[PDB]
């Protein structure tokens, strides 16, 4: 449901930022276009999810010469993805252990 | 941290369910065996979780013939991974081409 699709929409936009500082616009239109055009990022989503990350210190903004806003991932964003990938791929493990496919 | 430990016992107990209906010793027991000794689940923490999803209705207990108290994934419950899994599949590969490794 809503949780499921933020945790989803959460892990896209550190995913983008870890490939590359970028504006709000641009990692919507990229999302869109690396989705097939099946995820269409809605731009109050991202900011209600990006106040959440820049309070927890996990991507930061500035300006980039209108200016855009660029949105960059922390070296703690950078250090808690790589956390997150190594735990999650015991977790697949486990499950695949469990599964016996 | 705490949250992402959390998110990630939660996939891990719907999986042992989805394979199986289990009791709580055996379910930490199996898991513990899965993860190579590692993943060594809290009883408390099944219980905390257990709570909120049988409130949400994912999963349902019973008692199997002391006798031993099982749980078991709900029908809604094993929607709910289907769901799940068909939506993290499309996010892995539009990560994929975010990365182009």
């Amino acid at each position: 449901p809503k949780e499921m699709l933020r945790a989803q929409t959460n892990v896209i936009l550190l995913n983008v930022l870890k490939q590359g500082d970028n504006y709000v616009y641009g990692i919507i239109k990229q999302v869109k276009e690396a989705s097939n055009g099946e995820m269409e990022l809605n731009e109050a989503t991202l900011y209600t999810i990006f106040k959440r990350l820049e309070k927890d210190g996990i991507i930061s903004s500035y300006w980039g010469d209108g200016r855009r806003k660029y949105y960059r991932l922390t070296e703690i964003g950078h250090e808690n993805m790589r956390l997150a990938f190594e735990s999650w791929s015991r977790v697949d493990k486990i499950i695949e252990n469990l599964e016996a496919n």
